[PDB]
């Protein structure tokens, strides 16, 4: 039963999202003027805080709250350790709204106890092409297309409540207050993902992992040593051999992206993402922000031939704290970010991603089965991991789609 989510304009059952065919809002139309100008009441001991994302110490404070209290695996062996530079990058894209970053502090000592972040995204989120066609066949195209235009909405990430404060109903309050701030900005939809099942996802996809340093991975117990490896003389030598990668990329004219590549990367990205039902639209400034290489944060390479960019890939780094273990502090994971291929099969392009990642010291490469990510799983030796990433809209009815129809990558 859901005391909070039942009060919210989201689909309430799996049933509701099977019956849905057109995109559009769920709630009553409202106006900025309908929305309370004052922050949601919270207890006397606490206060609403808007971190300054240009302040190293506000960034640090958020960093600490996530380092100690953010998402762990089911066995409390690992916890994400997003870096400060990653958080400045993710929290401050072009035209970000400082007010959408919502925090609760203890008034006495200014200890950060809870956080959620919103950032702008321009999202295509109209009726999927299929439902759009089924709609003509039944005479209802204008209705199916009403919301085809890309929409400036809020993307929510980094909801975190201090472990000492869990199950005190603080997360509802953070969400109501984020919602109020976003609504005051005249934005009525949001997009979010979670590893947990909430009401009600529009898409769900498994995670996949590709071992790059399997000895470390087994050592920290991220990976097992499969049963067929027993019947073998020296387990690890077989495993390392199985996962070994070339030292240098195979595509000649792969190089790191540079500022002048922005317009071309934009165009082959937009062309590719445009084929999916749900996907972001980026300006040049968003392309530079999200894809220009940044040290220990995002890593992007283009294939250029005859002075033209014809393919590119990117990945970002999130290290995970290894929670038990005396020998290892961190596990260094690369996450497949946006890419586009026009001159070579995707599997050949993403082999270079794995090669570069391995070459720079990453232990595993991770992704969700969105985009055409299923297309290279077998050949590059990715295996399905635990659990699923679920995709959600706030205040947006949307039919249930497959993850291969989603082109929004979450940080
Ligand atoms: C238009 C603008 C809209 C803007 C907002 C759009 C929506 C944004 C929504 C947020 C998108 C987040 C995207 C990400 O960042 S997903 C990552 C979420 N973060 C973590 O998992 C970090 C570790 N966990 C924690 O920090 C806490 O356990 C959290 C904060 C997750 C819950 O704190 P706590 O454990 O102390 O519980 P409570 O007593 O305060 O509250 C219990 C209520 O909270 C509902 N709950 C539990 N987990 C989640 C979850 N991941 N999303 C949404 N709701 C969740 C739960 O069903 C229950 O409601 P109800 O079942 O009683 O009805
Ligand atoms: O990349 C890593 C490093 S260890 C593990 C993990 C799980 C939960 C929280 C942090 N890290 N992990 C992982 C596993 C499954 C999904 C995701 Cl997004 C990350």
């Amino acid at each position: 039963a859901h005391a909070f989510w039942s009060t919210q304009p989201v689909p309430q059952t799996e049933d509701e999202t099977e019956k849905i065919v057109f995109a559009g809002p769920m709630d009553e139309p409202k106006t900025v003027a309908d929305i309370p100008e004052e922050p949601y009441p919270i207890a006397s001991t606490f206060e609403w805080w808007t971190p300054n994302m240009e302040a190293a110490d506000d960034i640090h404070a958020i960093y600490e709250l996530l380092r100690d209290n953010y998402v762990e695996d089911d066995d409390s062996m690992f916890r994400f350790n997003y870096s400060e530079e990653f958080l400045q990058w993710a929290l401050c894209p072009p035209n970000y709204i400082p007010d959408w970053h919502v925090a609760v502090r203890r008034k006495a000592d200014k200890k950060l106890l809870a956080f959620i972040a919103g950032v702008p995204v321009t999202l295509r989120m109209g009726t999927p092409k299929y439902m759009k066609v089924k709609a003509q066949e039944k005479g209802e195209g204008e209705e199916a297309a009403k919301y085809d235009e890309p929409r400036h909405i809020c993307e929510i990430n980094f909801l975190c409540v201090h472990k000492q404060l869990r199950e005190k109903r603080l997360a509802p309050i953070l969400i109501k207050e984020a919602t109020r701030r976003v609504n005051r900005t005249n934005v009525w939809q949001a997009v979010y993902t979670a590893g947990v099942l909430l009401p009600t996802p529009y898409a769900s996809g498994q995670y996949f992992h590709r071992s790059l340093n399997p000895e470390k991975l087994v050592e920290i117990r991220f990976s097992g040593i499969p049963a067929q490896y027993q019947k073998f003389q020296n387990p690890m030598a077989m495993l390392k051999r199985n996962y070994q990668l070339p030292s240098a990329p195979k595509n000649s004219g792969l190089r790191e992206m540079k500022p002048s590549d922005v317009p071309q990367v934009r165009r082959i990205l937009m062309n590719y993402l445009d084929s999916f039902d749900v996907g972001p639209v980026f300006s040049d400034a968003e392309i530079s922000h999200y894809l220009l290489p940044r040290d220990g944060v995002v890593f992007t390479y283009v294939v250029e031939n005859d002075k033209k960019v014809t393919d590119f890939f990117s990945f970002y780094r999130i290290p995970s704290t290894v929670i038990g273990n005396s020998n290892y502090n961190l596990l260094n994971a690369a996450y497949v970010h946006y890419y586009a291929a026009t001159s070579i099969p995707l599997h050949q392009l993403i082999l270079d991603l794995l090669i570069v990642a391995h070459s720079r010291g990453f232990d595993v490469c991770n992704m969700v089965e969105i985009l055409d990510n299923r297309s290279f799983v077998e050949q590059l030796k990715f295996g399905a991991g635990d659990g699923h990433l679920r995709y959600y809209f706030y205040n947006w009815a949307y039919p249930k789609i497959k993850p291969s129809q989603v082109a929004l990558v979450m940080l």
